[PDB]
C-alpha cells in the first residue's frame, strides 16, 4: 500500500504545516501537524477542557463506531518550545492520503497548553519520530508510520514541504518526479529516538564551504533551523545590521536587508536554502526589525534541521531495519 497527502502552511510565514487525517467511522477529518521530532498522535477532542478549545476541529470518540478506549492508558508530552498536552487514549482507524491503519492509538487531549489553544488551525499532532519516544503509559504505543510499515510497498515516508506553498507527505513510495538530480542518503542514529544525522558542513551565501560535522535532527515539527552558535554567528555577520537580541529571543535583522542563502552538506551533496526562506518577518506588526530563520541551538541541547532547512529539499525518511535519511534538491 501507499498514501499521499497534501500538506499546507498554516500562515503566511510557514510557521507550521497541516495535513488532513481521517479518524474513526464515519471519518472525522482533522488537520494535524506532522512532526518527525515526536511520536505521539494526539488530537483536540470532545474531552478537551472547554476553555482550552478555540476554533479547532475536535475528535469525538463516541461518534465513531470503531473507537475503543485503551483502558488505563494515559499520555503527557512536553515539546522543545515549552508547550504541552495530556489526556487518555483510544484506538481507532486512521487514514492518511488513502493509507489506512486500524487499531491506531489516538491520544485524546484533556488538557492543552495556551500555545495550542491559540492556534486554531492545528487540531493535533501526528508524530513520525521513533516509537521509543511515545509517551503513552503504562503501555507504550506505536506511531502511525510504525503501524503502517509492514503494509507499505517500501518502508519509507517522504517530506516535500513548500515555501509559501502546499507540499506533500508520501508513505510507502518515492516520487521520482518530485526532485531534481539524485537523492543522497546519510546515516541515522535512533539512540535519542529522533531522525538524527550528521551534516558534513555549511556555506554562507557564495562563500566557501566549511567542512565540519554538525549533528542534528530532521524535525518537520520545528519551524526554524537551529545550529551551533559559531555557525549562526558566521551567517548573520553577512547581514548588515543583524544582531542577537535577548529581548526578542534571537537574531533579528533589518527588514530592508536582502538575506544570503545558506548551504548545508549531506555527504558530498549540498542543499541550498534561499535567503528568502530565512525571513520570518517583522517581530511585531509594523516593525522594521525582522526575525531570522536561522537561530542558535545553544541551550537547546541539540541542533535542529527544522522546516527552514527541510523545505529546501525532498527528504526521504527510510524506516528500513537500519534507518537512513535521504536528501535531494528540488
Amino acid at each position: 500500500s501507499t498514501g499521499s497527502a497534501t500538506t499546507t502552511p498554516i500562515d503566511s510565514l510557514d510557521d507550521a504545516y497541516i495535513t488532513p487525517v481521517q479518524i474513526g467511522t464515519p471519518a472525522q477529518t482533522l488537520n494535524l501537524d506532522f512532526d518527525t521530532g515526536s511520536s505521539d498522535l494526539w488530537v483536540f477532542s470532545s474531552e478537551t477542557t472547554a476553555s482550552e478549545v478555540d476554533g479547532q476541529t475536535i475528535y469525538t470518540p463516541s461518534k465513531s463506531t470503531t473507537a475503543k478506549l485503551l483502558s488505563g492508558a494515559t499520555w503527557s508530552i512536553s515539546y522543545g518550545d515549552g508547550s504541552s498536552s495530556s489526556g487518555d487514549v483510544y484506538t481507532d482507524t486512521v487514514s492518511v492520503g488513502g493509507l489506512t491503519v486500524t487499531g491506531q492509538a489516538v491520544e485524546s487531549a484533556k488538557k492543552v497548553s495556551s500555545s495550542f489553544t491559540e492556534d486554531s488551525t492545528i487540531d493535533g499532532l501526528l508524530g513520525l519520530a521513533f516509537s521509543t519516544l511515545n509517551t503513552v503509559s503504562p503501555t507504550q504505543q506505536k506511531t502511525f508510520f510504525d503501524n503502517a510499515k509492514a503494509s507499505l510497498d517500501s518502508p519509507v515516508f517522504t517530506a516535500d514541504l513548500g515555501y509559501h506553498a502546499p507540499g506533500t507527505y508520501n508513505f510507502g513510495f518515492i516520487d521520482t518526479t518530485a526532485y531534481t538530480g539524485s537523492i543522497t542518503y546519510t546515516a541515522v542514529s535512533t539512540k535519542q529516538g529522533f531522525w538524527e544525522w550528521t551534516s558534513t558542513g555549511y556555506a554562507v551565501g557564495s562563500g566557501t564551504f566549511k567542512s565540519t560535522s554538525i549533528d542534528g535532527i530532521a524535525d518537520t515539527g520545528t519551524t526554524l533551523l537551529y545550529l551551533p552558535a559559531t555557525v549562526v554567528s558566521a551567517y548573520w555577520a553577512q547581514v548588515s545590521g543583524a544582531k542577537s537580541s535577548s529581548s526578542v529571543g534571537g537574531y533579528v535583522f533589518p527588514c530592508s536587508a536582502t538575506l544570503p542563502s545558506f548551504t548545508f552538506g549531506v555527504g558530498s551533496a549540498r542543499i541550498v536554502i534561499p535567503g528568502d526562506y530565512i525571513d520570518f518577518g517583522p517581530i511585531s506588526t509594523g516593525s522594521s526589525s525582522c526575525f531570522g530563520g536561522i537561530q542558535s541551538s545553544a541551550g537547546i541541547g541539540i541542533n535542529i534541521f527544522g522546516d527552514v532547512a527541510l523545505k529546501a529539499a525532498f527528504v526521504v525518511f527510510n524506516g528500513a531495519t537500519t534507518p537512513t535519511l535521504g536528501f535531494a534538491s528540488k
